[PDB]
């Protein structure tokens, strides 16, 4: 791999929408990073709590997948783990700011649902 790796990965598993922007830029043209060798692979939210009102969180569910998937393959996840799973906590978040009164109240419970169903692992 490039000796830019570590710093990559790390760019893109922060909290910060920049992180995620880049991420979703990259997962989109997934093939233009094939020098890195990336673990692509995700189940989506398949593995997740139930989601009742139908929020659309496959995207951060995607992203906390390849934090996982990639940091496990460096042999350093227990390191990083805390933090993927705060970066999937806020882009749940995100997507919840696109709704009002109850809507965004449910939204938001049912990301912190998601977030704690990963943060009782460690």
């Amino acid at each position: 791999a490039p000796a830019d790796k570590p710093q990559v990965l790390a760019s893109f598993t922060q909290t910060s929408a920049s992180s995620q922007n880049a991420w979703l830029a990259a997962n989109r043209n997934q093939s233009a990073w094939a020098a890195y060798e990336f673990d692509w692979s995700t189940d989506l939210c398949t593995q997740a709590p139930d989601n009742p009102f139908g929020f659309p969180f496959n995207t951060a569910c995607a992203r906390h997948d390849f934090g996982y998937r990639n940091y496990k393959a460096a042999g350093s996840f227990d390191a990083n783990k805390s933090r993927i799973d705060s970066a999937f906590y806020e882009d749940m978040k995100r997507v919840c700011t696109g709704y009002t009164g109850e809507k965004n109240t449910a939204c938001n419970s049912t990301a912190w649902t998601y977030y704690q169903a990963v943060k009782i692992f460690g």
